[PDB]
């Protein structure tokens, strides 16, 4: 493996962002190291000590935290107020409240590689790098793709099958907002149901060989509730941002200048491609790393190791 | 390291006029003793090669290779005139006869030709032996819409989806395979033939895990991309001259539920993509269903490959 040991924080915070909203953040490796923040995905997945692992401890003072509504962050699988500029703005509130200083790198997958962009492109002097995998700007035809079809659909028929169960068929022209409904309904037994199978469909066709590992989580009531709500949530609102406005060469120009790494799996079946290629387009400076037998996860080895090279390299950036 | 018999050349070749037209070249390999297999070639419009007899002990099967109407060496090359499914049908029924091979025979066939299979076992049922297919292709219209059209296999190789769009002007892009058709059989020759290498590239370039620049040199090779394309989009564009689902049709099912059958298919298969293939399997139970974790849609991929040569191993024993 690529990865760096096993590693627990030296620091663990809890820092209130809202009236409301409570961020958990954990902080890895070496305090006096170059700042490195992670976003983790879904939205709502939460971060775990694992993803630390991807960071040189000796070379970097690497920051964790989980998303309002994720993960130890409370209030769990709370939808209010939780929106992309709120999480844009929770970034900074961390990075003043940890006084890492006025710029450190940002790391991020799919959703994270989303929140990694509107972050950036807001915030484009406090970003010294950017390592991006599964690229995801929740394009309406990103999202047609994996949750209404056709799309992934074909490549993953019977769990594609499973996916459409829990939703009456009449309802089925529309599978976010059925799911949404239902997963912010009032019937706890539905919600439940709902939760489990939304999450089941990514967890299932997130890798190039399905992983019963993966699968597994989504029977975790605990993750499964909070990641499809705060999922189905973002999605149904169209991640709170007009059509395409990540991709607008206005916003791209923000963030040209940004060092980066888009790393991307040909087969990845949750964010295709085609988001990422299409980025490349606006963005030639970016690097780009296609991954020939890799699904979407960032533990798919050829993923995994190119990620580590990322930031083994930007760790030099000054 | 393959589970490929020798190459290997024919015993045999045989022209034999099936229309006041069209003329099929056939060809045959291995043991004229043999237990009878006829190879059905892809595309439509493909031909078939040598290579493709190598999936079968020598030993064991006299093995029928031949090029479907148009293809190949076949005459008249990239003739779409009385070029049908059911013509079709109509001529491995009598290449069955001229070569004597008796009353019924194994049959072999991969993505279109998996199609050409499904249609003569239902035609001839009794004509069949066992059924070894890959790739499943039923030229279903959303079958079609999501290589062709999009959105589908366009979101997983976009850099070649963007070649395939280009010759075609942006307000005829709302069906890619009628602008493509009538390029390739419009009188501008120059147009016709860049036609044929965008048309023919796209399916080389999204046929395999990796992608196989071998694959892909294919289509610069305007004697076989001016025929695959042509009749490609000629049975595309017509539906392959079936209602739409027939192949799929239970009472048509049920006609060769009885036909040892094996259906061996790519999970990762961005030209005739899995969905076909398990929604099959669900109305033929009796069929072997494989999938295979890391392979594309080409019969050379590895575990494909593999899984191929094991079906034709274990179909010889039927007696």
């Amino acid at each position: 493996t690529s990865l760096f040991a096993a590693i627990q924080p030296y620091k663990t915070h809890l820092l209130r962002v809202s009236p409301l909203h409570r961020l958990s953040i954990k902080e890895y490796g070496n305090p006096q190291g170059k700042p490195v923040v992670f976003l983790h995905g879904g939205p709502g997945g939460g971060a775990s000590d694992s993803d630390a692992r991807r960071f040189n401890p000796t070379t970097y003072r690497i920051v964790l935290f989980d998303q309002r509504g994720s993960g130890e962050s409370t209030p769990a699988s709370c939808l209010e107020d939780n929106t992309t500029q709120a999480l844009v703005e929770d970034i900074e509130k961390i990075r003043e409240f940890l006084q890492v200083g006025a710029a450190w790198h940002v790391f991020g997958g799919s959703w994270g590689s989303t929140l990694a962009l509107a972050y950036a492109q807001a915030h484009p002097a406090r970003v010294k790098s950017l390592t991006l995998r599964g690229i995801f700007t929740l394009r309406k035809k990103e999202l047609d793709f994996f949750y209404q079809g056709p799309g992934s659909s074909f490549v993953f028929p019977e769990y594609w099958e499973e996916y459409l169960d829990p939703i009456p068929v009449a309802e089925r022209g529309d599978m976010v907002k059925a799911y949404y409904e239902r997963l912010t309904g009032s019937d706890e037994k539905v919600r439940a149901e709902a939760g489990r199978a939304w999450s089941r469909w990514e967890m299932a066709t997130s890798r190039l060989h399905v992983d019963p590992d993966y699968i597994s989580k989504a029977d975790a009531p605990g993750f499964a509730d909070a990641f499809a709500r705060i999922e189905s949530h973002y999605f149904v609102n169209g991640g709170f941002m007009p059509e395409g406005e990540l991709l607008k060469p206005e916003n791209i120009a923000k963030i040209s200048h940004i060092p980066a790494v888009i790393v991307q799996g040909r087969y990845d079946m949750v964010c295709p491609i085609t988001t990422a290629y299409e980025l490349t387009k606006l963005w030639p400076e970016a690097k780009f790393v296609v991954i020939p037998d890799a699904g979407h996860s960032a533990i798919e080895a050829g993923t995994e190791k190119a990620l580590v090279e990322a930031t083994e390299e930007f760790a030099k950036l000054a």
